[PDB]
């Protein structure tokens, strides 16, 4: 599905979207 952020952290270098979700893209990293 997608998977949610730790304490503000993701793995697999990936990034935490607005919704506490972890992901790519510039809505994610950006």
């Amino acid at each position: 599905a997608a998977g949610q952020c730790y304490r503000g952290r993701c793995s697999g270098g990936l990034c935490c979207s607005k919704y506490g979700y972890c992901g790519s893209g510039p809505a994610y990293c950006g």
